[PDB]
């Protein structure tokens, strides 16, 4: 009977960016423990699981998540305790049964995927063994390349800019600890350059720059001095980039077409899907590029084909609000040929089941999960060890500045001392959907 939850508790907190979100603890009969807090996106995708807010603009602005605390503390725990901690599949079904909907609406997804974490957590807790392992099982070992959102453009940045990351992946480090040092090099070097040229060096939320650049171009190039800077190569080699576009962020939905005019000022391009494509293509062409997340519209299907058709074989092409981290939506994209990677968001579906179930059918179509983490984090270092139960290979969790990202890459440090000579770090053969 020690492996029998007894406990199932939430509480109101605070995410990265002074917002409420919830977290839960769990305790067996033995005592075994797990916490689970649960991260919270800025602009969510049109098709995410639903996350439960007050909507009280008495408090927080209507963001508290005391509803979605009640809903555990009220509801989901009666359903729960009384299970193995240890039957984390029942549960997490248990959890979507009980609430009924497809969306998770009634619960909500973070009074859910809180309860799923902690679950976890607590069997991990109660078996004495790191979280990669329990979730992954023995086969567990490769620390996963991370993608790092140096500079940031789009809504909030204030530069004439559409994309809203641009990041750089150490693909050239022999290890994830080296690999992270590089980052974190060419982060500072980055830094000493945007003072120079007289740029604002604060952070955004997720830890990088957002700097008043002359446009994308600027931006690009002053990434690429960073590297230089730092003593690193650009290119498969050393340190690559990447982009987050989130397109469906200035995808205009009446006239279907990407209007850089929202973010870059007027006189900038408004493309149509194709010329979308041509425009990715042309800085592909241009840039050590290895991959574009939501370059296409989360609703341009027709887009993603063609983009995936022009672009698919030579850089890895992400769907985030493509797939909210949900099978159903994944499954068409595999069967049309669309993207040839999916970013894996937790929250987006709200389970942890479903979400192993999204990266199990991504690697199955020869598409790379990228286990990533929200605008919104807290403490919590899941995702580090559900890129390493996985091994995924990618991770894209934040610049290198703010505890909210830095906790996953000193978890990720843990995990990969603690594995020892048998620690992986594919680098450049991260990327099995360009058959690196």
């Amino acid at each position: 009977h020690m492996s029998i939850i007894t406990d199932v508790y939430a509480r109101e907190v605070l995410d990265s960016r002074g917002n409420p979100t919830l977290e839960v603890e769990v305790y067996t009969e033995s005592g075994a423990f797990g916490r689970g807090m649960v991260p919270s996106g800025a602009s969510t995708g049109e098709h995410e699981a639903v996350e439960l807010r007050d909507g009280d603009k008495s408090r927080y602005l209507g963001l508290g998540t005391q509803k979605a605390v009640d809903n555990v503390n009220n509801i989901i725990a009666k359903a729960i305790i009384g299970y193995d901690v240890r039957d984390q599949q029942a549960i997490d079904r248990a959890m979507i049964a009980l609430d009924g909907t497809p969306n998770k609406g009634k619960l909500g997804a973070n009074a859910i995927l809180g309860v799923s974490i902690a679950v976890a957590r607590a069997a991990a807790d109660y078996l004495e063994v790191p979280l990669y392992t329990y979730l992954g099982g023995f086969n567990t070992k490769v620390l996963p390349t991370p993608m790092m959102n140096i500079i940031n453009g789009g809504s909030h940045s204030d530069a004439p800019i559409a994309f809203q990351e641009f990041m750089i992946m150490p693909v050239g480090a022999p290890t994830f600890k080296e690999g992270l040092r590089w980052g974190a090099e060419v982060f500072h070097a980055l830094k000493k350059i945007l003072k120079e040229r007289g740029l604002v060096t604060a952070v955004g939320d997720e830890g990088g720059f957002a700097p008043k650049f002359e446009g994308t171009e600027d931006g690009v190039e002053t990434i690429l001095k960073a590297i230089e800077a730092a003593g690193y190569e650009a290119g498969e080699n050393g340190i690559m980039i990447g982009f987050d576009c989130a397109s469906s962020e200035f995808y205009d939905k009446e006239r279907k077409v990407y209007d850089y005019t929202k973010f870059e000022g007027e006189g900038a391009a408004v493309r149509t899907s194709a010329e979308q494509v041509d425009y990715l293509e042309e800085l592909v062409n241009k840039y050590p590029i290895i991959t574009i997340e939501d370059g296409m519209d989360e609703n341009d299907w027709d887009g993603w084909k063609v983009l995936t058709e022009r672009l698919g074989a030579r850089v890895q092409l992400v769907g985030d609000d493509f797939f909210v981290t949900n099978t159903e939506y994944l499954a068409r994209g595999i069967k049309e040929n669309a993207a040839n990677s999916i970013l894996i968001k937790v929250n987006q579906i709200g389970t942890l089941t479903e979400t192993f179930e999204a990266i199990e059918m991504a690697k199955e179509a020869g598409y790379t999960a990228v286990v990533s983490h929200r605008s919104g984090e807290t403490e919590d270092s899941t995702i580090a060890d559900i890129a390493v139960a996985t091994n995924a290979g990618q991770i894209k969790t934040g610049s290198l500045s703010r505890t909210d990202r830095i906790a996953k890459y000193n978890q990720l440090l843990r995990i990969e001392d603690q594995l020892g000579e048998v620690a992986q770090y594919k680098g450049i053969k991260s990327f099995y959907n360009l058959k690196k």
